[PDB]
């Protein structure tokens, strides 16, 4: 079967999603957490196929969360819940073997940021060693450009917040109200997939399985 | 001239800086911050050769700070001011052109980082294309490698202060007590030579420049 981990920091939307779960004897709940900290002590415990995800949580975000878990366990695939329509395209997914938009995003950035990386540190090697580098990353970091439809702006924030930094964080960082960095998330989580469905219609759809 | 840029968050040793720097002709003060974020819109504005820096700010911290200025601005010299003894260390080390620790250990830090960062999103490449970068990165990195005297706990926490997280996020990141996470960072600063005084110390040095 389908080893399924919930990260939710709603008790009515993770029992709703055990309720949907259930009923298929091909999925198996291994675990839930309702927070970055506790999802990233028992999610490498449990070793799920698959994390199910909301990108809101009390401490961090489910960006944050999914490149921490992804550099400590590669092959997880991370569905985020509004990215979906409806839980049942979410569930033909997880059935599909989807890996989630999300996985492929986060390793784009992160080709993009050892560019940047490696061009920030190359006053320390070779002269001729640090351009043969720095040739090569851009290559491999230009084939592969899941971001690429982003803007500037939207890569950077998209950064910070694989970070876990807070919106007033961002802000400070950015030279934004806090205001216009709410409204620059939304904007950027719009592009990529992940506002399909809002947060409350989750809840609703959680909260009738009650 | 040298360009000097002043970043503290206590109005106390800024004047007293200011007080100091001003006695040298060679040197000119080209403006003060006493935050990460105007240091931020400041520096790049002022264009300072040397920026002269605290490790504790407000809103974030100098490491995180000299990290944010390097990037954008990559010749510039950065001088922690507990990385000296005294003053007098200090002007002598702004005279002879010293860039700062700081800026080489930042360096290292970020080549590591790469490694890890190609090392996570290498499964969107080619499997070979993925080992020739990969090779090339650790070849670029250990040769290259101020931190190499550090702990991995103590990389990763560097990493995590260079974003400029609290301690509390910090504390949360690494599952260790936040007082714990204290001494961590003062062990780690102590360790990379950047508490040769304490802050109490350079605050009683630039206090005695104004009474």
């Amino acid at each position: 079967m389908v080893k399924v981990f919930l990260v939710d920091d709603h008790e009515v939307v993770r029992r709703g999603l055990v309720d949907l779960l259930g009923a298929d004897p091909e999925l198996d709940v291994v675990g839930e957490a309702g927070s970055v900290a506790e999802a990233m002590a028992r999610v490498p415990a449990a070793r799920p196929d698959v994390a199910v995800l909301d990108v809101r949580l009390p401490d961090g975000n489910g960006i944050e969360l999914c490149r921490d878990l992804l550099s400590r366990m590669p092959d997880l695939r991370c569905l985020i819940l509004t990215s979906y329509t409806s839980d049942e395209a979410m569930l033909d997914a997880i059935l599909a073997g989807a890996s989630g938009y999300v996985v492929k995003d986060i390793k784009g950035m992160e080709l993009a940021r050892a560019v940047k990386d490696v061009g920030a540190g190359r006053s320390l090697l070779d002269n001729r060693a640090a351009a043969a580098l720095m040739a090569k990353l851009r290559g491999a970091a230009e084939k592969q450009d899941p971001l690429s439809g982003l803007t500037d702006q939207e890569r950077t924030l998209l950064g910070l917040l694989s970070e876990g930094l807070t919106n007033k964080q961002i802000a400070d960082r950015m030279f934004l109200a806090e205001k216009t960095v709410k409204n620059y998330v939304s904007r950027l989580l719009a592009k990529l997939g992940m506002e399909r469905r809002t947060q409350a219609a989750v809840f609703a759809t959680e909260l009738k399985r009650s």
